[PDB]
């Protein structure tokens, strides 16, 4: 039934809520990160953070805070990896361990056409043309965006660089397959080179769920 855990292994707990529920807090330590943000931000921020730390319990790791850093990427305790999602209808979050696992991305949208002007800002040439090619029935620019974006998620942690829209061509499989193929230098922080992911995508409750797992050496 959780969109999560349909696309992503066993080995990695997951949690999602589909709505604010009343009284959640953030720990003390995250409360700086939101004291002057809107209700909205608070409540994505807060609840998001339920889930991720009930995923962690899952693991074995107790209540700890999940700062973010300098480029926005939330901060793991040491030997986890893991990835956080909001959009209206949906908070999720992934974790896994450094042993079982390299990396790992989610994101969820709405199961909607892209607004207006951002397909032409986020697609390649070759992937417009992909799309236009896909069966009718799927919102695949709103698909393609969420893959891109679970592309930057799973590399960041890996690179510590930045992955534009453009540095990375995305083809999406009608079967909840898609594969994400790197365009620019692809060395990671350990020495390794990434050149290509493998992904994971369902639509479900009106909303898209992208995830990839970048897997043990
Ligand atoms: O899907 P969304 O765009 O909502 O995900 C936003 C989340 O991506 C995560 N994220 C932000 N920057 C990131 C980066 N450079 N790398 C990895 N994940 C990142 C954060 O956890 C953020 O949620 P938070 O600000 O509440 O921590
Ligand atoms: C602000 N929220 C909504 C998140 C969206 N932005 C994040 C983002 N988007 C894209 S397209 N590519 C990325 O690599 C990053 C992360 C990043 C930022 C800055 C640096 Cl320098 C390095 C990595
Ligand atoms: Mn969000
Ligand atoms: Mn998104």
């Amino acid at each position: 039934d959780q969109l999560i855990a349909s696309v992503v292994p066993e080995l990695l707990p997951s949690a999602e809520l589909y709505e604010d529920p009343p009284g959640l807090e953030p720990l003390p330590e995250e409360e700086p990160l939101i004291a002057k943000s809107v209700a909205k931000r608070r409540n994505e921020f807060i609840t998001v953070r339920y889930c991720a730390r009930q995923a962690l319990s899952v693991l074995g790791i107790p209540e700890v805070p999940i700062l973010k850093g300098d480029k926005g990427q939330p901060l793991w305790p040491d030997g986890i990896v893991g990835s956080m999602t909001h959009t209206e209808g949906f908070r999720g979050a992934v974790v896994g361990r450094t042993g079982e696992v390299r990396s790992v991305g989610i994101d969820a949208e709405p199961h909607d056409v892209l607004p207006n002007g951002v397909l032409k800002s986020i697609a390649l040439p070759v992937e417009r043309d992909e799309l236009d090619a896909l069966p009718a029935g799927t919102h695949w620019d709103r698909l393609l965006f969420c893959a891109k974006e679970t592309t930057y998620k799973a590399w960041f942690p890996l690179t510590a660089r930045w992955l534009g829209f453009e540095d990375a061509h995305i083809t999406i499989d009608p079967d909840g397959t898609f594969t994400s193929r790197i365009l620019v230098d692809g060395r990671a922080n350990d020495g390794t080179v990434l050149s290509a992911f493998d992904g994971r995508w369902i639509i479900d409750k009106g909303l898209i769920l992208t995830a990839i797992v970048v897997p043990k050496l």
